[PDB]
This record gives structure tokens, sequence and C-alpha cells, in this order.
């Protein structure tokens, strides 16, 4: 029957953005964010899903963070996980949130794609997010 290949769009680009106004909207508090992305690394579906997101999961990440965020990603062949992790307080054993009170956007949209959110601890000190996307396989029967 009628099989389709479906839009892939490069992270490393995506992220690139969010990251440079991020770092203008923090600069007074001093936040390093470094990426750590292979241009590989892809994401099926709507562009502006993954964009929102991901600019709500790392804005939170430079409001808890004390000064250092970082990114990478992993995929699988039908899931895409991007982690997000901060030198900021530690998570529910100060101490923060895996702040979800303020990633009910990232949570709502993540669930449309049949992915999730979890947090866990970073190696830096604070929360290790991650962010896995599902309905990741490239192709699809449809016209």
């Amino acid at each position: 029957s009628v099989l389709l290949s479906r839009e892939l769009h490069p992270v490393a680009p995506l992220l690139d953005n969010l990251i440079s106004a991020l770092n203008k909207v923090y600069q007074r508090k001093g936040v390093n964010i470094s990426m750590d992305i292979s241009p590989e690394i892809s994401f099926v579906g709507e562009q502006n899903d993954f964009v929102e997101v991901m600019g709500n999961v790392l804005d939170n990440a430079c409001k808890y963070c004390l000064e250092f965020v970082e990114i990478s990603a992993r995929q699988t062949d039908d899931h895409l996980h991007i982690f997000v992790e901060d030198d900021g307080p530690g998570i529910p054993h100060t101490l923060r949130p895996g702040q979800g009170v303020g990633l009910a956007v990232a949570r709502e949209i993540t669930e449309q794609y049949a992915g999730q959110i979890i947090a866990s601890d970073s190696l830096l000190g604070g929360a290790r997010m991650e962010v896995v996307f599902g309905r990741q396989h490239p192709t699809q029967k449809e016209e």
C-alpha cells in the first residue's frame, strides 16, 4: 500500500538557537550552557513541538542551576532521548523540584508523542532531566 517517509529535523541546530536566547536571558546570573549532540541526532514530528518542549526544559534548567547546564542526547529506533543536566539543588530525596510545576507544558506535549519526562540525579550536583519522545519511526503508511 502507500508508505511515506516522515519529516526528520536535525536536533543540534534547533537547540543551538534556544541556547543563544537563554544565554542572553540569564547572562546576569552567569549561566554556562554546553551541548554535545552529534549532527546525526534528529527529531521526527512537528518541529515547533520539539522547540516548545525543549525551550521549557532548558529554561527551567537555567532557573534551577547555579551556573552550569549540560545537554546531551541519544536515539533508539523509536525514541529520542534528550538529557538536560544542571548543577543546582538536588531532587526530592535546598533541594528543588524535578520541577514538574513549570514543566507542565513539556509534559503535555511529550505525552502527545507517546513519551515522558523523567528526573534523576546529575553528576553536576543537580537534576538530570530526561525528555523522551516516542513515535520516532522514520516511516508510516497513509498517502
